[PDB]
DNA sequence: AACTATTTATAAGA
DNA sequence: TCTTATAAATAGT
């Protein structure tokens, strides 16, 4: 990036859409590279704010999702949590 | 990277494992940033070569997967396909 | 595991 | 979309 940007929701609609398209390609690209380099199985489902779907899966999506739903051990899972935060002085 | 690397399976076991751990964090990180920045719902399931699971989901994994299985329109889908290559 | 040069991604300005 | 300068990730150590 020509500038550092904060990680909060982009407010400009068209900016949000461009950022979405490029970052999504980059993310599927990094997913592909992870799967190849480290010999692992990835499935990546993305729904844009308008509920349109975009997906990546190394092997085969329904294979990976089946394996998921049957997996019955504790495992590393991360998520998004919203925090209350005070801003800078300005 | 201190070196450019080819995109093929890392042969050294321990190298593969370190690369896995760091790149996975980076990938979940970029996923989180995408979901926040562009207000979208992501689900990312990874099974390492030993069949151990690692996951990221912005909202809630079963929510996203339900939405997936019901989605009935054509959509952008990618996968990995193997190519023959000269050196 | 941390730290650093080299690469890979990406945001602003066009 | 493109260009470019800048920030962010990562491959070796």
């Amino acid at each position: 990036g020509r500038k550092k940007i904060q990680i909060t929701r982009i407010m400009d609609e068209r900016n949000r859409q461009v950022t979405f398209t490029k970052r999504k390609f980059g993310l599927m690209k990094k997913a592909y590279e992870l799967s190849v380099l480290c010999d692992c199985e990835i499935a990546l489902i993305i729904f844009n704010s308008s509920n349109k779907l975009f997906q990546y899966a190394s092997t085969d999506m329904d294979k990976v999702l089946l394996k998921y739903t049957e997996y019955s051990e504790p495992h590393e899972s991360r998520t998004n949590t919203v925090i209350l935060e005070t801003l800078k002085r300005r």
